[PDB]
C-alpha cells in the first residue's frame, strides 16, 4: 500500500 496507512511502515 504505502508509508504510514494499513499494511505498511511510516514515512
Amino acid at each position: 500500500v504505502c508509508c504510514g496507512y494499513p499494511l505498511c511502515h511510516p514515512c
